């Protein structure tokens, strides 16, 4: 079970933690991946989660894309969680470094509402280029299910908690 999380709202919790280490420890029903439309898990959270599965997440993802085609920005798919979780919810937040609509961030967070509890990163944060303070605000105003946010960066975690309205 989840431990050491700071409660932000009725249903949103946050911790300064590596989401791979958090997943390996808790083994949640759902771990969220910060995916791209192609499910190419190269860097950031996706690269780290895939490397922890010994590339099994990428192999499974390539078969999914070969069958179904790419996801939509703001969309998701449920795949195996491998050694990290029962399931991985691959969610595509807009990548502002690729010029994608930041307004799609709320649609991306709506995917979390189909799962009662999730371990997740902040969508569109990190290498996706959005303001993590904005991502946390969209998260608390969109997600109604129980979300345990893992923020890798200590200095960003402190800034997020200290600025939370
Ligand atoms: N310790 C593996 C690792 C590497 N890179 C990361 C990037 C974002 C979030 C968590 C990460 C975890």
């Amino acid at each position: 079970s989840f431990s050491g999380y700071l409660k932000l709202t009725d249903n949103v919790y946050i911790k300064n933690a590596d989401i791979v280490e958090e997943a390996k420890k808790v083994k949640p029903t759902v771990v969220v991946n910060a995916a791209n439309v192609y499910l190419k898990h190269g860097g950031g959270v996706a690269g780290a989660l895939n490397k922890a599965t010994n590339n099994a997440m990428q192999v499974e993802s390539d078969d999914y894309i070969a069958t179904n085609g790419p996801l939509k920005v703001g969309g998701s798919c449920v795949l195996s969680g491998h050694n990290l979780a029962k399931h991985c919810l691959h969610v595509v937040g807009p990548n502002v470094n690729k010029g994608e609509d930041i307004q799609l961030l709320k649609s991306a967070y709506e995917n979390f509402n189909q799962h009662e509890v999730l371990l997740a990163p902040l969508l569109s944060a990190g290498i996706f280029g959005a303001d993590p303070i904005h991502s946390l605000r969209v998260c608390v105003d969109t997600v109604r299910t129980n979300v345990y946010l893992a923020v890798f960066d200590k200095n960003l975690y402190d800034k997020l908690v200290s600025s939370f309205l």
